[PDB]
């Protein structure tokens, strides 16, 4: 259920949530692409499903997939905008969800991206606490697949 | 071209850009939602293409609906966040070009927007000479369609 994995955002995620927020978003276009292409060299085998990018191993040199991953930022920024009002969180996460539905992307596929977000929060000092704080948000996500 | 359209975005427009933003983009669940609903009501012709949200009549109160709008907010705050790097706005422009391309909305269609926005930026009292600057904005993503 997406709102009992919602109801685990309690206090203490929520303030490790925004505090690691506030230096990880504020260079949306470098750790965006960082990101993403961390999710494609640790998990090659989830290649396939961004043929639209084109050749992904040109990294920021891509266009699009500077442009996406540009945009995945602002889908992290909605979800921590909405931690304060559930309802909001949940009919947002629903719309994300959507698009990797639609995708044929599973809760375990999209659980891939765990590793990525902890190797990032890693090279800015941002540690397990905060990894394991990220992991509760995208498994929001994961509910709604 | 979209770049041309992007670089062609002067000092001044992206002033008023920002400062109307600060309004219209400080409730984007609120304004969001009377941005869409707006177009809806101005444009019945248009709510076919948005059969997936349901009752769109319900406003608020449909959750698909309001996640949508909120999402619509954040597509725009990524605009505006790109506004000094032409380069990045236009490979982000382009990304949500695709997602109207492929539900066949065309650069006219996509210029409906051009009314429901001058109403809500009316309602904060930001007159012609802002929305003006908007429809400069929205050509940018027209160059795309
Ligand atoms: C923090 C986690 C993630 C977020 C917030 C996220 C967000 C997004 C967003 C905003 C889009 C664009 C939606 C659209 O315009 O259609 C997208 C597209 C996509 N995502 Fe994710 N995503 C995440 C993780 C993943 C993972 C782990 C996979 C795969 C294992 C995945 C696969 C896809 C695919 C295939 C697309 C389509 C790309 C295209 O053709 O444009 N996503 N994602
Ligand atoms: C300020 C202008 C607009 C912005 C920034 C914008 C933004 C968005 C975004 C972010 C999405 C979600 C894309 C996805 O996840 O697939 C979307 C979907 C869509 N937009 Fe727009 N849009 C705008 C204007 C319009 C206009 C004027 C029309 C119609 C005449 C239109 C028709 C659609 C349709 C049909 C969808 C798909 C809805 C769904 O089934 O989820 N958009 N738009």
């Amino acid at each position: 259920s997406v709102y009992d994995a919602a109801a685990q955002l309690t206090a203490d995620v929520k303030k490790d949530l925004r505090d690691s927020w506030k230096v990880i978003g504020s260079d949306k276009k470098g750790n965006g692409v960082a990101l993403v292409t961390t999710l494609f060299a640790d998990n090659q085998e989830t290649i396939g499903y961004f043929k639209r990018l084109g050749d992904v191993s040109q990294g920021m040199a891509n266009d699009k997939l500077r442009g996406h991953s540009i945009t995945l930022m602002y889908a992290l920024q909605n979800f921590i905008d909405q931690l304060d009002n559930p309802d909001d969180l949940v009919c947002v996460v629903e719309k994300f969800a959507v698009n990797h539905i639609t995708r044929k992307i599973s809760a375990a596929e999209f659980g891939k991206i765990n590793g990525p977000i902890k190797k990032v929060l890693a090279s800015k000092n941002f540690g397990d606490k905060y990894a394991n704080a990220w992991a509760k948000l995208v498994a929001v996500v994961q509910a709604a697949l």
